[PDB]
């Protein structure tokens, strides 16, 4: 029996656990929270810590704890499963991407086409889209997208496209607010992650919707993946059962019962999902370094100073 500590959406980590002790028979403990939090913990626990893998919504969340000494080798193998082009690779080997998430453009199709869509998320942050494209700025893959645009275009185009957001969006609470809003004809699109119109499409169908999404690709800033991951702890005295579990998590079987608990992209090419995603590498996403605390800081200042 194995402990992972889960920073992952419950009911996702719960299905992929299900199934591997349905495939094995080895009982799965989840410890939940907040995988920064959890990170912090396993450095503080270091060597006497009860945790066996590490099950996280955020690969960045690795760096920090690979370079403490804290995670195991996995197979070179196990690793190749999921290394589609773009897909980050752990340098040391001590972790593995196995899904991810997208930013996109959801958008009421009633009132506009693909032809009314830019070819960059940048464009939105003009006047043409002055009180007509949503935004959620308090969410964490708002102010990933802030660090991509750091990275991928330096400080003054980010600020630019932040103080743009500030002057000709609408700002909404949460993402499921900012998607119900052009749903129900508030705003004719929003800047949002894909589950959460996947979801919507599933719970009440396709057909009774008025909102679609539009996809940048090009390896655009808009076209940023998000991606979750596994690591085995060294600490671990159980390595044989926790190697399993993350090799479990890369296998045909275990993407599939990740995919049909939650609407991320599989990174496994022979894995189809039940949302009705399109494969990962369609979507081309841009490669970027990870996220680390001191971009957080420097992304949350930027938001600052555009006024929020
Ligand atoms: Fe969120
Ligand atoms: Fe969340
Ligand atoms: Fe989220
Ligand atoms: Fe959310």
């Amino acid at each position: 029996d194995i402990t992972v500590y889960n920073g992952q959406h419950k009911e996702a980590a719960t299905a992929v656990a299900k199934a591997f002790e349905q495939e094995t028979g080895i009982k799965v403990t989840l410890n939940s929270g907040k995988s920064e939090q959890l990170a912090g913990q396993l450095k503080e626990e270091g060597d006497k810590t009860p945790a066996d893998v590490f099950y996280t919504e955020q690969t960045a969340t690795f760096a920090d704890l690979s370079e403490a000494g804290l995670l195991a080798p996995i197979s070179e193998q196990t690793i190749q499963q999921t290394a589609q082009k773009g897909v980050p690779l752990a340098p040391k080997k001590d972790w593995i991407a196995l899904s991810g998430r997208s930013r996109v453009v959801v958008y009421d199709h009633t009132k506009l086409s693909e032809k009314d869509m830019e070819k960059s998320v940048l464009d939105y942050a003009t006047p043409k889209w002055k009180g007509k494209i949503g935004y959620v700025s308090t969410s964490g893959a708002f102010l990933e997208q802030v660090v991509a645009l750091s990275k991928m275009k330096g400080d003054k185009v980010a600020l630019n496209w932040l103080k743009g957001l500030k002057e000709n969006g609408k700002l909404y609470a949460k993402l499921s607010v900012a998607l119900q809003a052009v749903e129900n004809g508030e705003v004719p699109a929003a800047l949002i992650n894909n589950y959460y119109w996947y979801n919507l499409a599933k719970e009440k169908g396709v057909e009774n919707l008025k909102s679609r999404l539009y996809f940048v690709r090009h390896q655009d800033p808009g076209a940023l993946v998000s991606y979750s991951g596994a690591a085995v702890l060294k600490a671990s005295k159980n390595q044989a059962e926790a190697q399993k579990f993350v090799d479990f998590l890369a296998s045909k079987k275990g993407q599939e019962a990740l995919v049909a608990a939650r609407a991320e992209y599989p990174l496994r090419a022979d894995v189809v999902s039940p949302f009705n995603l399109e494969p990962y590498e369609k979507l081309e996403a841009p490669v970027v370094s990870a996220t680390t605390a001191q971009d957080k800081e420097h992304a949350i200042k930027l938001i600052e100073e555009a006024g929020l």
